[PDB]
């Protein structure tokens, strides 16, 4: 096990555990530092890093060392003796934490066995040569006052306490002639500047610290992972795997991107978690291959090796056996050492990805920060590691007898408030960039707040170049992941194999490379006129001396004046916060307007499903106004448009190499060698496609989802600045009053701020789920297809360069080259899935991906809509849409396809998009409105099929087509092989449901059948398992083709296409999202009018029509007339008879022209009696249970209700609506409903039942049920004249 040593500081000098040290950046000159051995092999200094610093460099001042660091100050830190042991006793105590389990004790373990090799790149591959600055360090043995005796010693770590930045920590390796032994399988004496006390600060974007923004949200560190965390480091050098490759370079063009250092993969793999994959694949393999090349040198150098010509005490075998054990080399019986694979890899994921800061907090139960790429906070102090009752060995600060164990209770700011102090930030310095205005004002942003996004050159273009295959040729995965289960487990892992002397040959060559320091400014001054994220938010806030302050929605006058705050909130909640009242009605307004708050912040939780977006933040463009111009205009309008795309500050270069070119190798007249080859190549390709894949997904975690990552945190502020600026209204409103009447103001500030607060958290999780989606979405829509193009680009290629290769062996493969000629067709058919938790394990991100692919939504390859005037795809595959001349398009989302030539629409589908599952699943839906026949031609309307729209390639495809009273959908396999399924209306029913009226159909497709649903009903099904491969993503042309009469046409709407077989529920579902509307519709379903002409039909009586009966002011209820001719096809009642109604407004006498009527509209029912306008009333003062309307002149009478108000008491979709009869707008006092009655009436002469137009009672509760009657006689619909119906 690790023997952890103890001693304080004022020990004496032993000259072996306590020693006075010449640390190798001191050059064998200077100062020595009194050292002290806490283990094997490493050191502790109590003292300032001072190497490569400037003195004055430990104050505070203008200047700053990382642009990414809130950095502090404080150069008396160990000043003094008791300083220093405390530092010692502190760091002690975080020695034994780590040890405390099996997974830190193995990191010490490994860290101390894990000696530098003895040399360099410069020492001859058979020497050994401990007189370098990275192997040895002296000892100073000579008495007090002479540095007269020196001993060397070999050592692994020396950890000094802070430079100048305290929470800077820091590991640093020793470089020589601009080479790093560390990085070239050597290894090295590593060096630290860690600070125990002033630990880094964190919070969990995705949540919320105890659900308290009014409180001192975020996490602190623990200060035994962040040691943790620098080990790794050390580790990594020690074994000499700290390698340098291509670095994750931040772009700095514009002024909204952070400036960072470039950030080095073995920094990310440090980290761990889903750090790793921003990483591609492509710089995972030239790491590692860098390494094993390292470790060959090292091998190499342990068969030759044959002395140390710098101690001649130095046992040779000895270190042979050290370092095959180190590195896990295997030796024969003979003594030959050599590198064996799988132990190799082993050893080096265990080092990449098993000992990683996220992978130790997970095990020792600690929180960190989700990633490397995350907003970094000031630091605080830990008042005292040395207390037991704050922090323990066992459970740092999550002790779980104070009951901290659970949710990092004990590293919550807002709970364990014993445990720190803030920082003074006279102290603190932090990198700022001053947004100038050319004028003017300035705005200081952090450049930590800014945006991170990585540059096109932080990705390897590896894949671009070409790859021999042969028939060895094997595939290539590292696999960032290591099993940290096994890894604590592993039995021989840790060296069982003697560790050497420390004492040796004391250094004589001090040669080595001392970095040097300097501060660089604070502020750097830009200059932009832009007002995106940062202005915005600036606008949100106020000076600490005002405190009366007034809301505005004017972002302009926000910046203008100090004392007016900006508020991306409605109008009337503006006006609420800034209303002024008497002391009397304060607390009143207070619950008014924290409520009006919460409700406004609530509508982050907006849906838009007509638009096939389920969630929506309509007020993110006005809050921070990032992206392009989100503020202006219409934010859920732009964003139905454009999508995710909006609101990213900057659309990234993506990097989308082409597959460099495979070359075979040939092998005349070997069978099995050509074979291999071959299907080689078909791995290797495969191999392509997750490379790619992964280069992707390390290209939107670092450029895009980083932006997205800062708007979360932009809203996050934009919500908390408008609670402080309500929480300073609501203060100062209180205050201007008497302390006699705030004593009777029943107030209570702290639930006023929970509530707020509690508003601000249930805002922030549907923004946090609403932008992921968004990150998501980008990448699937926007990163993916780019890269499967490129992909399926090298497939072809990859194809002919097969077949030709098995055409050049036909005759060494014999009877074989045809087998495997479709062996190579039937790999090069199916494209990879692209599936996330194949590049990571990071569980927000997986659960973000499984999220989006589990919403239905997501499927929409193709969605047609309506925008200025013309047709686009919202889907967001960005499918090119023609619309021609005979198109006619209206707001409505209604196009009309005419028999003219010009009257078509063609798209160009994505070609980049999985369609082809291979098993043929997707579905097809859409609204569409087909004219009744012509009565003179009936013979050719069904006789004559006629495509509506095709969609073929290869003479494969699919296509909807019609054929009088039948629509058809067709299936065509690359074999000519079709099918059919259709859904056939009845052309004889006295009033159909479908003629001439709008419906909803839609087809889906798996690999079993092809049904046809009908306003959500199933209506058809054909067996489609014969049907072989569909070619489905050709063009797709919206025309009437086919021998078609001139006056032939058909309306359609919400054409959509889904890459999946939709349920019978999403069906269902889709069919009412797109039926509702505030309106009512008419007869064919289109939206009911204002000043219309309208024949009206009842849905309880069909074939029943009002006419004003001759002699009574009265509405007979007569029968239908029928068609007249005698064709056997066709049958129907007349529609356009009876009286002609028209639908007149009640409110705003805006004059008579046109409009349409919405739910609950007050109106008059009119009709034309020859050439005057009557109206339909109810007598007032009835008393059965209903009555039969009174039809007359237009007059306003006492007597008679004239006033109706239009209703819709059916939930589920329906063109019929209901017609209600109130005492007047305001009373509850329901007259009845329209509706018919019937009478029974005998004269002298007559006797017979006959119905009337009346008004009911009976309807009113009947309309309540459940499921909605639709066969009540108070169901109506309006029918106007239309050129789809002629009779
Ligand atoms: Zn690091
Ligand atoms: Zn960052």
């Amino acid at each position: 096990p690790v023997t952890i040593n103890n001693f304080n500081y004022n020990d004496p000098i032993d000259n072996n555990n306590i020693i006075m040290m010449e640390p190798p950046f001191a050059r064998g000159t200077g100062r020595y530092y009194k050292a002290f051995k806490i283990t094997d092999r490493i050191w502790i200094i109590p003292e300032r890093y001072t190497f490569g610093y400037k003195p004055e460099d430990f104050n505070k001042s203008s200047g700053i060392f990382n642009r990414d660091v809130c950095e502090y100050y404080d150069p008396d830190y160990l000043n003094t003796n008791d300083k220093k042991n405390i530092f010692l006793q502190t760091m002690i105590k975080l020695f034994n934490r780590i040890k405390s389990k099996p997974l830190g004790e193995k990191l010490l373990e490994m860290i101390i066995n894990g000696i530098p090799y003895l040399g360099d790149r410069r020492v001859p591959l058979e020497e050994f040569n401990t007189n370098i600055a990275s192997v040895t360090v002296n000892k100073l043995i000579s008495n007090p006052g002479e540095v007269e005796r020196k001993k060397g010693i070999f050592a692994n770590l020396i950890i000094f306490g802070p430079g100048p930045v305290l929470n800077e920590n820091e590991t640093i390796d020793i470089g020589i002639q601009n080479h790093f032994a560390s990085r070239e399988g050597f290894g090295g004496i590593m060096q630290m500047k860690f600070c125990p006390e002033y630990v880094s600060v964190f919070n969990n974007v995705q949540e919320n610290k105890g659900a308290s923004i009014f409180n001192r949200r975020g996490y602190f560190s623990d200060p035994a992972l962040i040691l943790m965390h620098e080990l790794i480091h050390v580790l990594h050098g020690l074994y000499g795997i700290k390698v340098d490759d291509l670095p994750i370079v931040p772009n700095e063009k514009k002024f909204f991107m952070q400036s960072t250092d470039a950030i080095q993969a073995e920094e990310l793999y440090t980290f761990g978690g889903q750090d790793p994959s921003i990483i591609t694949p492509s710089t995972d393999k030239s790491i590692y291959d860098k390494v094993l090349q390292n470790f060959r040198g090292i091998v190499d150098r342990l068969n030759k090796v044959l002395v140390c010509i710098s101690d001649p005490n130095i046992n040779i075998n000895i270190y042979k056996n050290k370092f095959k054990d180190k590195y896990k080399f295997v030796e024969d019986s003979e003594g030959k050492y050599s590198i064996d694979v799988e132990s190799f890899d082993k050893l080096y994921k265990s080092l990449m990805f098993g000992f990683t800061e996220t992978n130790i907090a997970e095990n020792y139960k600690i929180k960190t920060r989700a990633s490397y790429f995350s907003d970094s906070l000031p630091p605080v102090k830990i008042k005292n590691l040395l207390d037991n009752e704050i922090y323990t060995i066992e459970e740092g600060f999550n002790i779980s007898d104070k009951d901290m164990e659970k949710e990092y209770r004990g590293q919550n700011k807002a709970i364990n408030k014993q445990a720190y102090e803030e920082i003074s930030k006279e102290h603190l310095a932090v990198y700022k960039i001053q947004m100038c205005k050319s004028v003017g004002i300035c705005i200081d942003v952090d450049n930590e707040d800014l945006f991170f996004i990585a540059d096109k050159n932080s990705f390897s273009d590896d894949l671009s170049k070409n790859e021999r295959i042969e028939y060895n040729t094997q595939s290539n995965y590292i696999e960032n992941d290591f099993p940290i289960n096994e890894l604590i487990l592993d039995t021989d892992l840790i060296s069982k194999i003697e560790l050497p002397s420390e004492n040796t040959e004391s250094l004589t060559d001090f040669n080595v490379d001392v970095p040097v320091y300097e501060k660089q400014p604070a502020i750097k001054k830009i200059f932009t006129d832009e007002n995106t994220i940062f202005q915005y938010l600036y606008s949100q806030t106020f000076p600490l001396d005002i405190r009366d302050i007034s809301l505005t929605s004017s972002f302009d006058d926000a910046l203008l004046f100090s004392n007016k705050v900006y508020s991306f909130f409605s109008m009337d909640y503006i006006k609420t916060a800034n209303k002024v009242v008497e002391a009397g009605l304060f607390a009143g307004w207070v619950k008014q307007i924290v409520n009006d708050f919460v409700i406004e912040a609530n509508k982050s939780n907006t849906m838009d499903k007509i638009a096939d977006i389920s969630l929506i933040v309509p007020y993110i463009g006005l809050a921070l106004n990032v992206g392009n111009e989100t503020a202006k205009g219409n934010f859920e309008n732009a964003f139905e448009i454009a999508g995710a795309s909006i609101l990213l500050e900057f659309i990234p270069e993506l990097l989308i190499p082409v597959v460099g070119a495979f070359l075979l190798e040939s092998y005349i007249d070997n069978k099995n060698k050509i074979i291999k080859t071959i299907d080689n190549a078909l791995t290797k390709r495969n191999e392509k496609w997750s490379d790619m894949y992964g280069l992707i997904v390390a290209q939107w975690l670092s450029t895009v989802n980083t932006q997205f990552y800062t708007i979360k945190e932009g809203m996050y502020k934009a919500l908390n600045y408008q609670a402080q600026a309500l929480e300073e209204i609501i203060k100062y409103r209180y205050n201007i009053y008497s302390e006699k009447e705030k004593s009777n103001i029943n107030i209570d500030f702290n639930d006023i701020n929970s509530k707020l607060n509690e508003g601000i958290n249930q805002a922030i999780d549907n923004i946090n789920n609403f932008i992921n989606g968004c990150s998501v979405s980008y990448l699937m829509k926007k990163m993916i297809p780019l890269a499967v193009e490129k992909l399926l680009d090298f497939d072809n290629t990859l194809k002919k360069n097969l077949l030709n290769y098995i055409d050049e062996n036909k005759l060494y493969l014999i009877g074989s080259a045809e087998y495997e000629k479709s062996k190579v067709n039937k790999y090069l058919k199916t494209i990879m899935p692209f599936d996330l938790s194949i590049y990571t394990n990071d569980t927000i991100l997986i659960e973000m991906f499984n999220k989006y692919n589990s919403e239905i939504l997501n499927n929409i390859i193709l969605n047609l809509r309506y925008k200025d005037n013309n047709l686009i795809d919202l889907s967001g595959y960005g499918a090119k849409v023609e619309v021609y001349d005979g198109v006619e398009l209206n707001d409505k989302n209604q196009f009309k396809l005419t028999s003219s030539a010009n009257s078509k629409i063609r798209v160009t589908q994505n070609q980049n998009i999985i369609f082809n599952s291979v098993f043929l699943d997707f579905s097809v839906s859409f609204w569409i409105r087909i004219p009744k026949y012509k009565n003179d031609g009936i013979q050719n309307y069904i006789h004559n099929e006629y495509t509506i729209i095709n969609c073929m390639k290869n003479n494969s495809g699919w296509k909807i087509s019609i054929r009088g009273n039948r629509i058809i959908w067709t299936l065509i396999d690359i074999n000519g092989k079709t099918k059919s399924v259709f859904f056939e209306y009845n052309i004889r029913e006295d009033i159909s449901e479908y003629i001439n009226r709008w419906f909803f159909v839609t087809i889906t497709n798996n690999l079993n059948n092809a049904k046809i649903y009908i306003n959500g009903k199933l209506e058809s099904n054909t067996d489609i398992k014969d049907i072989r491969e569909v070619i489905a993503n050709g063009e797709i042309i919206f025309k009437l083709d086919g021998d078609i009469d001139r006056t032939q046409f058909i309306w359609m709407k919400y054409f959509s296409i889904f890459n999946t077989e939709l349920s019978q529920s999403n069906i269902e579902e889709r069919y009412k999202i797109q039926s509702y509307s505030e309106y009512l519709k008419d007869f064919w379903g289109n939206p009911l009018m204002y000043n219309k002409e309208y024949y009206m039909f009842n849905a309880g009586n069909k074939n029943s029509y009002i006419k004003l009966k001759k002699d009574s002011p009265v509405g007979e209820i007569l029968t239908r007339s029928k068609y007249n001719q005698n064709s056997k096809y066709i049958n129907y009642r007349d529609l356009y008879i009876g009286e002609k109604f028209i639908i007149r407004r009640k409110s705003n006498s805006q004059s008579i022209n046109d409009d349409i009527v919405r739910k609950e509209d007050y109106i008059y029912l009119d009709f034309f009696n020859l050439n005057q306008e009557w109206r339909v009333y109810t007598y007032k003062y009835f008393k059965k249970e209903e009555e039969k309307l009174f039809l007359a002149p237009i007059s306003d009478s006492d007597e008679f209700y004239n006033t109706i108000q239009i209703k819709e008491y059916d939930e589920q979709p329906t063109y019929s609506c209901q017609l209600l009869f109130k005492k007047d707008e305001e009373s509850t006092d329901e007259i009845g409903l329209i509706g018919i009655h019937r009478f029974y009436e005998s004269g002298i002469v007559f006797e017979e039942y006959k119905d009337y137009f009346c008004i009911s009672k009976w309807y009113l509760k009947e309309v309540k049920r459940k499921p909605y009657n639709l066969k009540l006689g108070c169901n109506w619909q309006f029918i106007p004249k239309d050129e789809g119906w002629t009779e």
